[PDB]
DNA sequence: TATTCTTTAAAGAATAG
DNA sequence: TATTCTTTAAAGAATAG
DNA sequence: CTATTCTTTAAAGAATA
DNA sequence: CTATTCTTTAAAGAATA
């Protein structure tokens, strides 16, 4: 299980980056909104990731802070959500905005996000509310 | 998901490559028309390649530009379509000329190549030219 | 099959401990009472690996001696005991003393460590008895 | 696919040797025979490999010479034969002794070796013969 | 797939009741509290059955109402409710009383039935109230 | 496998029927314009019958006549139409309107039925093509 | 879930009996002692039943008492013990018999037994005596 | 599992034949030449059948007669040898014929029956021979 | 005509055309 | 008593005890 | 406004809380 | 001499030969 990884940014093609490493490239998928952070190719990154295993494939999926990563495996625990929507999810809100809307239950302010409905904001706050503590 | 490769090239020995990094050597399926640009062995090389996982193998190809990678990877998500066979068109026909040849629906360009057969052909216009657009 | 790794400790959480090597950062997951061994952060440290493979997850154990990765190994073979409850009898006692306590079937040295209930402990002697000869 | 490794011998207890590359060491098994033209440990050896994976567990089988890769890789792919007992018949015969007696088709030099039967040895020359040809 | 069963009542030993049509004998998982309505053995009954099927089993429920049915094949779809469970809720409360209580989101009308967790409870409602 | 049921209709809801033999009554799903034909309830009645079987679930259809089943079947083997597509199908056009407009390849006869997009119409046709000979 | 079957005896070959109702033979598996309580064939007879299913295989298992049922039900449960083996249990020792042996560990008692190990015996009373209470 | 089937023949259409028990209809695949065996349509017939389960299929097969019921559920059992091509053979030659080639070893009594090739003729004697004793 | 070789879903419920 | 958490065959046919 | 795409995938046992 | 361990695990389609 990859942890971290650091190497040489050679390309950056929203929303995948590849990063490498003692000459292996690696394709690393981000949230939209940290990938601004990445310095200029060409230069060293740094990147937490998480490493996904299914039948017919394997993906690896990156974040700038160890904050991102936890809500990350968080929220892919809750029936459906999957890694497409949970980057979603991360893109239009920050983690600790995220945190206060559940709380709160600001319905509408998961509502606005793309991809998300009604019924999917609902389950959210229902699921998620009990983690946090 | 391994996304580039960049090492010594050890043995040529068509249709495979092998390729040394730090030590480990990497066996590479690449179309038998791009072979020929492979330098001499010893030689450092650059391949972009394709990582596939099935229950029981692992298998890595290889290409010479990312226009390959990108005409093979929409080449097998078509029905009755696998590596093999997408190797085949590959060697048989330049990237571009293949989608001059879908959109004016060229039927005998298709099926005079190996292993192709009418119904291929037909199926395979169907499909496609819809995606290029 | 990943059966040592060495590298440089990067973080140390209980019960995962990080190991770089060339970039890549392992995440790797050992005994509670092996932990207080370790290397202080930053220092080169060594350990014995086993690595699981499963249907929608990889894993990689680490062991700082020889005696405990095979004890560790005989263990995950029984019936019901997973990885998880093999870490917990490994964290309460030494791989010694368990061998002692099963071979005299000392039913209550068993019992008392967490998550191991009568059955259990019945379960386990009856079948790790034949083993050791 | 892991085609070839190139690294530092660290232990070697048949049937299995351990070759660090990097800091990682892999797990390799071998034939009992060609064990003893390894190097003294510490040395550096070169090692041709064939990768198997299965649903429960991933290995790695090495070889001192591609023709003995070659006709570990045909004996699998025979019903009834597998990895195991196929190490079995290139420790007791040479690739070359074994190709003449299937064309000979001299059952008693196969039924010697262990673990092999009548009813195997049978199945063996008809599937074979007919492969090299 | 077996939409209705008509046989002779054979034995009675809650959960399950064995009826015999041309010499087989069906297993059938009943609620609990429908048992009381059952003919006394030796008579002939009616019951509304679904079918389901695992790789390792195949099981038949059974139900005296069209409308139990109904429900029943409602609350099996709701994701971690299952057979067992939903039994248990049939066995608790009426079809309509169920009904009420999720529209009117009367959390504690639900808690108080065995086997069923607030957590539970709050996801029952949320998925519910939007099919009725 | 059953291939016919005789028995007494007990219930007609479109799209189901239940059918009575010796006190089991099936469900049986049939086409929307073929329910016209069952006679009135308590009335004996004939129908064709295909089953169908799968990893959770098991159903059973029903036609009023072996045309329609031998066309249903063949439906179903194409790729991407389902059982309940193939129904559609069969409400909207007789079998013999269909063979028609395949062989003329009036595109439009096809695409004015529910829940069938332009493409699918013209996958229909390339693969049916073939078949009626 | 068939659980009784009742119907005419039309041939008795152990360990298998068909059994005739309404045209349709159904094999059924029955212990060999209780064989000897089926009447003459042509004779009607009543079984108690369990039904099996696997991926490849469906088998119908038939007992003279709902007590022997009850006893099998519980034996497979064990890991272990398939039905093949749970029908010469059955066939050496009476329910009752049984019983008495595993509350008073006659190890004895069970070894004897046709196709039963040491190793076997001992797990059976371990599993077993808990669930009588 | 049903062992045998008694009922009314509705329909004979090789290689399919349609019997009716209690207004169920049951699809009955038969071999070619047995076929002749069977009775006028109308009159009634008994059978004797095998039931096959697959994860996608259930099929039933028939016979005349106990022996040939027997040799079909042998010869299933040789890898490589499916339900259809075990019908051809019994198509093709009597039981007791089959029996004495194949002691015999007469090579050309088996490749002349169509689908069989030379390869799966030297096979099926391999495996079979030692069957019959 | 035999040969060996490949290639492997449907639904729902959200957003586009 | 509810909670969340884990853990996942049978056969054959060769060889030992 | 209707079609097209996409994407996502068990429950019971027996401990402990 | 009889028990214990182990180890291994589809077929049809439609091309081409």
């Amino acid at each position: 299980v990859i942890g971290r990884l650091r190497g040489i940014i050679l390309e950056k093609q929203p929303p995948i980056v590849l990063l490498e490493t003692g000459g292996v490239g690696y394709e690393v998928h981000m949230p939209m909104t940290c990938f601004y952070e990445l310095p200029e190719a060409g230069q060293e990154a740094i990147v937490f990731t998480h490493f996904v295993v299914r039948e017919d494939a394997q993906l690896l999926y990156g974040f700038n802070n160890k904050q991102e990563r936890t809500l990350f495996k968080e929220l892919i625990k809750t029936n459906g959500v999957g890694p497409k929507l949970a980057l979603a999810i991360l893109s239009g809100m920050s983690a600790q905005q995220f945190v206060n809307a559940v709380e709160r239950e600001e319905l509408g302010a998961l509502v606005k996000l793309p991809g998300i409905g009604k019924k999917t904001a609902e389950r959210l706050i229902v699921e998620m509310k009990d983690r946090f503590k």
